[PDB]
């Protein structure tokens, strides 16, 4: 649930950690909240987290390692750009599926965050899924499965828009999955990319 | 520059204030600050407004009232549903090359402001847009335009999600005008919903 950590306790209390930042936002989220929440004194909590920045620290890069290490999988398991862009982008929907709150909380601090010395890793994740997504679309292009005289960047930002931003409505008590959402955002894009 | 008002002196102070509200926020802006950036006292630019508050509700109305206008005009003007959904899909993109604050303060602040009395119009016409964007898929499936099981509220998230997301990212001053990113975006949505 919490990408990066295990059943520990430090990870249950990052679980409610992360769940309190998505809901209420981080600034708005305090550490004696969170011990509240827990039922545990401050005092407890500051046994396993030295501050509030350290927690959001882990989990973003409990979320990040997960999430790059699914898509090295991705790439290397794929047997051409086709089949590699579909997985790749299926797993933006398995990030909101299993860890919303991660998510949410990226979405909402990362980029503010990324000017602290602390979370210089957040930039370093950026340019590398934007690498990473450039090169699919460029090795598609070049054999032939994709529309020839596509904008890479502009389909990249396309393409990272139109997934991640689903975290800000999709529900998991609600009717469809993420992953059924996710396979109609592709069927589109992917009418929408390929070509013939 | 400004939707909905003119080149008085109003209109001239609502856009210093819109882009002071893009730029820093809503909550981290005063009636201060904003008297300030235009050189007056506080005291003269509550000659124009009662309270911030007012000032964004001038601001979101004229947007609003802007964009339905233009839609009113496309789906009056328009032959058929592929012609509409095209000229309502570049209207977003035609918001966020004139009305680039306005459609910041709406994504930054009118989910937020909605369950005020004040800004009960925000649910109005999020309802409207939304049974815009619902009829013209249908009429368009009906009519063999788009493909036959679309799940047409999922392609209306998908696209109000699109492109108007953009916003966060598009630069007036970068190379691309807003108009051709739409026309790159239009080109994949429409290769991903026509039917053939
Ligand atoms: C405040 C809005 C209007 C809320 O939209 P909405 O009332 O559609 O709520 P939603 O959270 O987007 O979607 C909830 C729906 O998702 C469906 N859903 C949930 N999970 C599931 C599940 N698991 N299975 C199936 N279904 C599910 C859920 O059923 C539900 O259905 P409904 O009650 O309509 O039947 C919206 O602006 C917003 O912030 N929406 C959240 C999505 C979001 O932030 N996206 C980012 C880009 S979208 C955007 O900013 C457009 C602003 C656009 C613009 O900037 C200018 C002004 C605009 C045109 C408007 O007047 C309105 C729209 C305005
Ligand atoms: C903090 C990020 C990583 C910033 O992204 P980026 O460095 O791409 O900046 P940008 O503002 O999106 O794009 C700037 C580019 O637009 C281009 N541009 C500007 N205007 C023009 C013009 N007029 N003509 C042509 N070109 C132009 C401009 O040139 C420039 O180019 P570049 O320096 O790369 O060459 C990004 O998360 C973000 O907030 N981006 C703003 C867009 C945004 O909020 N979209 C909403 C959904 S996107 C999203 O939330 C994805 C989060 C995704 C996720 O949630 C989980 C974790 C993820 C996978 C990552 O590690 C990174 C991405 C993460
Ligand atoms: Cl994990
Ligand atoms: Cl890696
Ligand atoms: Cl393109
Ligand atoms: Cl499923
Ligand atoms: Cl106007
Ligand atoms: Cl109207
Ligand atoms: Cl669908
Ligand atoms: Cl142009």
């Amino acid at each position: 649930r919490v990408a990066g950590q295990v059943n520990s306790r430090r990870g249950e209390l990052l679980e409610l950690a992360a769940a309190m930042f998505a809901e209420r936002g981080l600034r708005a989220t305090t550490v004696r909240d969170i011990a509240d929440g827990a039922g545990i004194l401050s005092g407890s909590l500051y046994h396993h987290f030295a501050s509030k920045e350290e927690m959001v620290d882990e989990l973003l890069r409990g979320f990040l390692d997960w999430l790059f290490a699914r898509y090295r999988d991705i790439v290397d398991s794929t047997a051409n750009p086709l089949e590699r862009l579909q997985g790749l982008f299926m797993a933006s929907f398995e990030a909101i599926e299993h860890h919303h709150a991660q998510v949410v909380i990226y979405q909402d601090e990362a980029q503010r965050l990324a000017s602290q010395p602390r979370f210089s890793y957040i930039e370093d994740r950026n340019k590398q899924q934007r690498k990473m997504w450039v090169d699919v679309l460029n090795q598609g292009i070049e054999e032939g499965y994709f529309r020839p005289d596509l904008d890479v960047d502009l389909v990249y930002r396309f393409i990272r828009d139109t997934t991640w931003v689903s975290v800000r409505w999709y529900r998991p008590g609600g009717p469809l999955t993420a992953q059924q959402v996710g396979q109609q955002y592709l069927a589109i894009v992917l009418g929408g990319i390929t070509k013939e």
